[PDB]
């Protein structure tokens, strides 16, 4: 019973920083600072940053792993979002976002969890260049922007009800082997809100050893996104899926799969702007294979690979007969397809992440990427704030 004592007065903070590089991203950096018993609460609270080329992120985080004795956590955040979405490769907006959410996550068993939570979320929406599939989002909104008129306001309240599932037995978590992770996301608008959607996403990695060995393996990852309105509203273009990149389709410019902007006029435009969608599948097949010549001291700090990455974007919401004279960007069936190489070493100064992909079936619009890199690194540094 007294060892309640020493539990209920340790506390220990952390700060934390976080530098790192990528094609996808481009310099990034994380910092966080938190303290994990606090005030003798149980909760641990924290305040942590992000900076991308395209994305400011900034939280409170309270969380709590044993709001039941069983296991089951509750977990909270405030939030501050800056997204400026030509950084991210696609048709400019700049999105500003705060809200908040609480989730509570159950463990079912030692592979399986389950996570239900409410969220909050206010959008506002500017600087938006008038395109079709945008535009269309808006009107089903009420809205009436003008189409020569190269700003805006919108802005949304949205509350949500959010689940997901996560399957993981993978064998280890760096280089993995042997079995599964899948991934479930769901959430669904509650009444009150401005924006009326569902958005459901699904994740798949499968690792195969062949060898005893297990130095070859097999590894097939999917994706798969779907979400859409309910009343007649259209999901928000600012939750569309996107495509191609390091993480999904090797080869490719990040996210320039799928839909392009047709802009309207300052006798409409063509572009090769991506703009997402609100539905997605990526797959990819993966052999893991022994690593030349580096003989089996540095074995498992550094993973080679051979990949055939696949993948598609589309709007379900796109009226092809009316844009006749467009490409049908309501079709799913066009399926971007790379062939590539990947190195991965647990290098001295952290992960790194090499990438070399040809992109053998590419449409008119579609931005390679051929060579894709990754790298980062975080210190964390304790401190004891005990209530001794």
């Amino acid at each position: 019973g007294e060892n309640l004592y020493f539990q209920h007065m340790r506390n220990t903070g952390s700060f934390n920083f976080g530098i790192g590089y990528g094609t996808e991203s481009g310099v990034s950096f994380q910092a966080g600072v938190q303290q994990d018993n606090w005030l003798g609460t149980g909760y641990a609270v924290g305040i942590n940053g992000t900076k991308n080329d395209y994305q400011t992120y900034a939280e409170l985080s309270v969380t709590n792993p044993y709001f039941t004795v069983d296991g089951v956590s509750l977990g909270g955040r405030l939030f501050y979002n800056d997204f400026q979405a030509d950084d991210a490769d696609l048709s400019d907006y700049t999105n500003k976002s705060y809200g908040t959410d609480v989730t509570l996550g159950f463990p079912i068993n030692e592979y399986n969890s389950l996570r239900a939570g409410l969220g909050y979320v206010h959008n506002s929406l500017s600087n938006m260049q008038p395109q079709v599939a945008m535009w269309r989002y808006l009107y089903s909104m009420g809205e009436h922007p003008s189409t020569s008129d190269q700003d805006n306001s919108f802005k949304t309240d949205d509350f949500t009800f959010n689940y997901g599932w996560t399957y993981n037995k993978l064998d280890r978590g760096y280089f993995p082997t042997d079995g599964s992770r899948v991934n479930l996301t769901g959430k669904v608008t509650i009444p009150g809100s401005d924006n009326e959607y569902y958005k459901v996403t699904l994740d798949t990695a499968t690792y195969v050893p062949i060898d005893d060995d297990h130095k070859w393996v097999v590894l097939g990852r999917t994706r798969w996104g779907y979400g859409d309105g309910l009343g007649g509203k259209e999901m928000p273009f600012y939750e569309n899926f996107y495509a191609g990149g390091s993480s999904t389709v090797r080869g490719f410019q990040s996210n320039t799969i799928g839909p392009k902007a047709v802009y309207f006029p300052h006798d409409l435009s063509k572009s090769d702007d991506a703009v997402g969608g609100n539905a997605m599948a990526v797959a990819s097949l993966e052999f893991i294979t022994p690593t030349p010549f580096i003989s089996d001291k540095y074995a498992n700090s550094v993973r080679t690979s051979f990949f055939w990455d696949m993948g598609t974007v589309w709007d379900t919401n796109w009226d092809s007969s009316q844009y006749s004279g467009y490409p049908d960007y309501s079709d799913p069936s066009n399926i971007r397809m790379s062939a590539g190489i990947a190195l991965q070493w647990m290098s001295p100064l952290g992960p790194l992440v090499f990438s070399y992909a040809q992109p053998f079936k590419k449409y008119d619009g579609d931005k390679a990427e051929q060579f894709q890199f990754n790298i980062g690194k975080t210190w964390m540094e304790n401190v004891a704030l005990d209530f001794s």
